[PDB]
């Protein structure tokens, strides 16, 4: 499997701090056919960003709608991501269930309108600190997953995330173990309901804070892929995260 | 007060169409101290569309986030449409409110964000059929613009936009007659809880369906100062909708 890195700046940047940061990226040498490197800008940032990163990297934006063209202010579609040659899409990460209600029916509606127009989803899904604490990780995950994973019918399009929200910001620290146990589970999931091949080549990122000093430990574990990093990714030391992939 | 005529193009355009319709759009001659134009493309769609078109016109996004910068993946805030040079901001659309379960609530965080960043805002509102047939209209309206009103400052920097959800997709139709009267109450409402200078110099839109063929009969309304058109503005025919206005 080739492991995966990507970058969420989430609601962050300038025309001017995405400048100096695209210029140290540009530096790390690393062979996108080893390694997928995607950066995920505001989207009104994308292009300003793509035309900034080396065609090594890979583009995406934050979200994209459940319906396609048509009267749905402040929506971008799929569709239009497609005529724009955006590669990859993040869905279901938990901010936007979180604060926007969006739901697992969502989740699946955007990855099906995501892959019927070619493009590559990040989906997230993890459990909260109350959900982990009754000991429902495991069933809470398993439904999160089997609210889309029907729809997958080309394993190296679409990637899964795992966050930890019982680790995002409840001051309890996930360990490069217990990150690893959820994530073996996850494969198992794909691998009873799309294949023991299916599961073997789909790759399974980790979604909880991840840095310089966390990278390595977390990467090294067998059903880690990769990563999907949020501040850590507004640095020029990103490239150094990126380097524990290589 | 100077008229206001907006282009919501939703979530409609490829590269090619854009390409297309602004060319169009560049071929009318007007003066934009006497009239605003403003066009508001997809978010993706920024960039390529304020390159296309001339400076008479001006361009802003169809949505913005209630948060600052931060964790909020797949949101635009207020500063990064600023230091983007962004000079509009539509924030309310029924779109919105009825499929992403924005209130007015929300509404009144995003008026307050964007005038904190010194963005020019288009704010929406309107009673639905239901409320209408109950001769609610009145009622639901004053309660709609009360949830922001005093956050107005400067009242050339905010558009009230009037959207008879009741004769939108109803199969209803709304005489201009019709528009002016809520209009007119509109305006009252802003001259008893901001003052009679305010409410002169404040333009409330029209945003209901709008072409070529009733354009005219609706800005002859007195308290009618412009419109939102939808669709309509996705015709190079738009430019007769812009003339109605000069
Ligand atoms: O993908 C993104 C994440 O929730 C990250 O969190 P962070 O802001 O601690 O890097
Ligand atoms: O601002 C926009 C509107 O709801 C318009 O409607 P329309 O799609 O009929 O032009």
């Amino acid at each position: 499997r080739k492991y995966f890195v990507a970058a969420n700046w989430k609601c962050n940047g300038t025309l001017e701090s995405i400048k100096s940061l695209t210029n140290s990226f540009n530096n790390l040498d690393f062979d996108p056919s080893k390694l997928d490197v995607v950066v995920f800008p505001v989207s009104v940032h994308y292009d300003h960003t793509r035309k900034l990163l080396q065609s090594k990297f890979s583009t995406g934006i934050q979200n994209v709608s459940k319906f396609g063209n048509g009267s749905y202010t402040g929506e971008v579609s799929a569709e239009i991501a497609k005529d724009l040659n955006i590669e990859y899409v993040i869905i279901g990460h938990f901010e936007r269930r979180k604060y926007f209600h969006e739901t697992d029916e969502d989740v699946r509606e955007k990855l099906q309108a995501s892959l019927k127009n070619n493009l590559k989803a990040v989906v997230c899904f993890g459990e909260s600190l109350e959900q982990r604490e009754q000991n429902k990780t495991i069933e809470v995950i398993t439904k999160q997953v089997k609210a889309f994973v029907d729809l997958i019918d080309n394993f190296d399009n679409v990637i899964l995330v795992y966050e930890p929200l019982w680790a995002i910001g409840t001051g309890k620290t996930a360990t490069p173990e217990q990150a690893q146990l959820v994530h073996k589970e996850i494969r198992k999931i794909v691998k009873d309901t799309c294949g023991e091949k299916q599961a073997n080549q789909i790759r399974i990122l980790y979604g909880g804070s991840v840095n310089t000093e966390n990278c390595s430990s977390l990467i090294q574990q067998e059903d880690i892929d990769g990563f999907l990093v949020g501040n850590a990714s507004l640095k020029e030391s990103f490239v150094d995260i990126i380097k524990s992939a290589m």
